[PDB]
């Protein structure tokens, strides 16, 4: 159809990859996964209700926090409501639902919807107005509700264009590179069952060269039978160095044992090793410079009690952490006792790390054993628990099936906190269509908050990753389907502004290189580029990608500028589109630094506080949005009235630090117009201060130079470029003289001071008690975002940092320990920091 087409080259420029493009597939599998989503979503589109999907409701069904409930008070609650003229301000209650809240201003004065002034977002449905996120954002700020009497948008605008018992062997031919002394090769093929080898062979080592033939049959012990679905051909090169890699799964999507000729072009490592890149499906879609390894299939397939000491055995093994090797007796106790340990969830990951997989008949028993349910389905949902079992540990469909079944449950709020993890968690599936990709389809097609996100996340990987690329594209096409023609048309503008600024990102870096700060010329040249953008291109308004609710109009092109950092980042400011709003939407623009790293860390930030929320804890961090759009390459959300820790002292002391630690009390006297929003600022600095100190010092991000570290005037303190720390006298955490000084204490006691430990004590003490959720999200974030290898030891920093199996009491004096340390060194640290920025 000819429409159709135009319709499909519009899905190919929002993706950024054509799925139309078969070109670098040896099978149908993406193929059948496009088709294979067509029912997931349809089914989805005719689900969700028209009305509540336009306003996208925000809401939480989480209780309340004990902290803020207190300044509920009199249980009334201040909102104003104003239509071009009214400024009338309202009382309800915090149970009263918006629509009866018409019904109360319809007395006082349904086809009008209450809307939040400059922004896009609706209180809607029925639930109490406590129960709407950007409700209790206004309270923890101190600010009045301000909604808009206001029409509900045009359901019609998120219409949907109409829609054998032989051992197993394999044969390697020989492998052919293009190009490039006296070296020697071999190859390697494993049959791999998630990330677990259950026979290896290798060939004879020959000469390197241009081609290398072998024509060899490696026969492997396993048999045809015997191969678990899911099971990868992983063919590696080695040099003893291993220098290429590519996998091939054993078993289709069609349940089919792979059958013929293949020529399998592969990828090139990195020496200097955990890493989602080496699981992929996916072959190297360069063919020019990529080498290449031929091999041939053939294979005809058409296919009660249990003794006290035993049982305190395996509840010890039950009650160690992710991270701790099973060993060889612990896998026969749990598999022994399986049926004993299927009542423990907690269990779960160990239990099923303790399956043979290359045997049929354990497979089937496994299988039998996950027919009784009861005890998972009926138990309480558990992340930490559900995503151990999505890594890259589990290739078993079913097994990660039971993982996707709890995540039904999380509703809105909770996805979105765990969305991008999820989104990542994808590259450890075998199968392109998988329980957990349809989970996030539905999940993003029947919310427009969860689905802007879903849409960002997967463009993210789309662009900078070859290896994941296809896979996702294929699973953003099916969204973009089913999303509606309003969300196609927000992306679509999202997506030109985000182009268009890039190259002037790039353009404006390859001048003035690597150091001599910023040119007159320079200046200039990004002045007039944005004139020139503003003039033609530029959408008139777009909604900004790390905040939806946000929508962005012209930009403002004094108040742009070049960034001071070698990198030489933009520096954004665009003018409020909603009438109904001043203040400017600032965006940095930067280009060298990887940003998914970045984006991972603040997620996770924000996960750190939604755990402080439920003990009763706000430490004020300051989690700004972050977007990877690209290759080293995104965008960063402009915190306002903020500077950094290091400007602060330059303003001061001079060019290079030295002491001065009263130098932090002053500032914020001089930005606080009134002592009474001075003691405010102490206030909110003594909690945020505390928040980074814990937060950075679990991620191991805890030591950092004084440039990276910024403080609102409000008092309001964040760390800030996350990428590098974690691959480059260390201190725990950044706690300073100058900061101490403004709580009170000099290099001694002060009130603010034991404020200060008993917050991070009671912050600290709170995310132990998470501490496998913790672990695995951080695990994963290695495995899935960090480009440098990461292995066994890097990975288990964060065991020794929340104090593993330490009483409760030993730990709180181990974290009082680190401030100690603080204090020892107050300015060694960063002293050097500011030594290491000169050199060396
Ligand atoms: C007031 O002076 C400054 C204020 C900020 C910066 N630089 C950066 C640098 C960065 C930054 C963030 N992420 C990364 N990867 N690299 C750099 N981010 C910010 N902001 C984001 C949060 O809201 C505040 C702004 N600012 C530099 C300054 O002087 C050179």
């Amino acid at each position: 159809s000819e429409e159709s087409q135009a319709f499909q080259r519009q899905l190919t420029a929002l993706i950024g990859y054509d799925v139309t493009d078969v070109s670098n597939v040896h099978d149908d599998e993406l193929e059948f996964t496009r088709r294979g989503l067509v029912t997931p979503r349809m089914a989805e589109v005719a689900s969700r209700d028209p009305k509540l999907y336009a306003m996208h409701p925000w809401v939480t069904s989480k209780p309340l926090p004990e902290y803020l409930w207190k300044k509920i008070a009199n249980n009334c609650i201040f909102i104003v409501i104003h239509r071009s003229t009214t400024s009338q301000t309202i009382k309800v209650s915090p149970d009263d639902t918006p629509g009866a809240i018409l019904q109360s201003f319809f007395t006082k004065m349904q086809d009008f919807v209450l809307r939040v002034c400059g922004r896009d977002e609706y209180l809607v449905g029925e639930t109490p107005i406590k129960n709407f996120q950007w409700v209790r954002h206004c309270l923890k700020n101190g600010e009045e509700i301000h909604v808009v009497l206001d029409t509900p948008p045009d359901p019609a605008l998120d219409e949907v264009r109409k829609e054998c018992d032989r051992k197993f062997r394999v044969k390697i031919r020989g492998i052919d590179i293009p190009v490039l002394t006296d070296l020697t090769v071999f190859v390697e093929a494993n049959i791999q069952h998630g990330q677990q080898v259950l026979c290896q062979r290798r060939t004879s080592p020959k000469p390197f060269t241009e081609e290398v033939l072998w024509n060899v049959w490696l026969e492997f012990s396993i048999k045809i039978k015997d191969l678990p679905k899911g099971a990868l051909l992983n063919l590696q090169i080695y040099c003893v160095r291993l220098l290429y890699y590519v996998n091939l799964l054993l078993i289709d999507h069609r349940f089919l044992l792979r059958r013929g000729e293949y020529v399998l072009h592969m990828w090139q490592i990195s020496g200097k090793s955990f890493n989602a890149d080496k699981l992929t499906s996916a072959t190297n879609p360069d063919k020019e410079n990529s080498m290449s390894i031929s091999i041939l299939l053939d294979n005809y397939c058409h296919p009660a009690e249990m003794p006290n000491q035993l049982r305190k055995q395996l509840e010890a093994i039950i009650a160690t952490d992710p991270l701790n090797p099973l060993t060889a007796e612990d896998k026969e106790l749990l598999w022994h006792f399986r049926y004993e340990s299927l009542k423990h969830p907690k269990a779960y990951p160990k239990l099923f790390s303790s399956v043979k997989w290359g045997q049929q008949e354990i497979v089937a028993k496994t299988y039998q054993l996950l027919a009784r349910r009861e005890v998972w389905d009926q138990s309480a949902l558990d992340v930490g628990l559900t995503m151990q079992l999505l890594d890259c540990n589990f290739s078993d469909e079913n097994v990660r099936a039971i993982a996707v079944q709890k995540l039904e449950s999380l509703e809105d709020d909770d996805v979105l906190h765990y969305l991008l993890q999820l989104v990542q968690a994808v590259k450890f599936e075998p199968y392109h269509d998988s329980a957990l990709a349809r989970f996030l389809l539905k999940r993003g097609l029947r919310n427009k908050r969860i689905g802007h996100f879903l849409f960002w996340f997967l463009r993210s990987e789309i662009a900078q990753s070859r290896h994941y690329q296809q896979r996702f594209a294929v699973i953003l096409e099916a969204y973009l389907r089913g999303c509606g023609t309003a969300m196609l048309h927000d992306f679509t503008q999202q997506v030109q502004v985000i182009e268009m600024l890039q190259k002037v990102t790039l353009d404006i870096k390859s001048l003035s290189a690597e150091k001599y700060d910023v040119s007159s010329q320079v200046i200039s040249q990004l002045k007039q580029k944005l004139e020139n953008l503003q003039n033609s291109q530029l959408p008139e308004s777009f909604r900004v990608p790390y905040d939806p609710g946000l929508k962005a109009g012209a930009l403002a092109i004094e108040k742009c500028k070049v960034m001071a950092s070698k990198k030489k980042p933009l520096w954004l400011e665009f003018k409020c589109a909603d009438p109904t709003a001043n203040e400017t939407i600032g965006i940095i623009f930067k280009h060298g630094d990887d940003l998914r790293q970045d984006m991972l860390i603040l997620q996770i930030l924000r996960i750190m506080e939604s755990i402080w929320e439920t003990e009763s804890l706000d430490l004020c961090l300051l989690p700004y949005g972050c977007i990877s759009t690209g290759d080293k390459i995104g965008m960063i959300e402009i915190v306002k009235d903020a500077t950094t820790i290091a400007k602060i002292q330059q303003s001061t002391v001079g060019n290079t630090g030295a002491f001065k630690d009263e130098v932090l009390n002053h500032w914020l006297k001089e930005k606080s117009p009134t002592e009474e929003k001075f003691q405010a600022a102490v206030e909110r600095f003594v909690y945020s201060c505390a928040g980074y100190c814990v937060a950075t010092f679990v991620l191991g991000i805890g030591d950092r130079h004084n440039d990276n570290i910024m403080i609102t005037e409000t008092g309001n303190l964040f760390h800030i470029d996350f990428g590098h720390i974690l691959g480059n006298e260390r201190v725990p955490f950044v706690l300073t003289p100058d900061f101490l000084f403004v709580m009170g204490t000099s290099g001694k006691t002060s009130p603010h001071f034991q404020k200060f430990q008993d917050i991070c004590v009671k912050a600290y003490l709170a995310l132990r008690h998470h501490t496998n959720l913790l672990i695995i999200l951080f695990s994963m974030m290695l495995m899935t975002g960090m480009p440098q290898l990461t292995s066994k030891e890097d990975i288990e920093y964060i065991r020794d940092a929340l104090t593993v199996g330490k009483n409760e009491e030993d730990a709180k004096k181990y974290f009082l320990d680190q401030i100690e340390v603080c204090r020892d060194k107050g300015w060694t640290v960063q002293f050097n920091w500011f030594l290491h920025l000169v050199l060396g």
